[PDB]
């Protein structure tokens, strides 16, 4: 309900570091590798592409696919790299 507008989260020299072994970016879904997540799962914290989420709960719903646990907290939010 809360949350209307897009939040901004901010990416860490960390992460970056992290996915730099893999040689991909977080903000990019590492769902279809196609587009950015522009989402956020919580409290979980999860990212994806929800374009993508849709096909995921298109084929079942079972909340974060992550986790594969209920969401409580969603909405579309602008990653942001480092
Ligand atoms: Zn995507
Ligand atoms: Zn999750």
């Amino acid at each position: 309900g809360p949350h209307m507008g897009s939040d901004h989260i901010k990416v860490t020299q960390e992460q970056y570091e992290l996915y730099c072994e893999m040689g991909s970016t977080f903000q990019l879904c590492k769902i279809c590798a196609e587009n950015d997540k522009d989402v956020k799962i919580e409290p979980c914290g999860h990212l994806m592409c929800t374009s993508c989420l849709t096909a995921w709960q298109e084929s079942d719903g079972q909340g974060c696919p992550f986790c594969r646990c209920e969401i409580k907290g969603t909405e579309p939010i602008i990653v942001d790299p480092f």
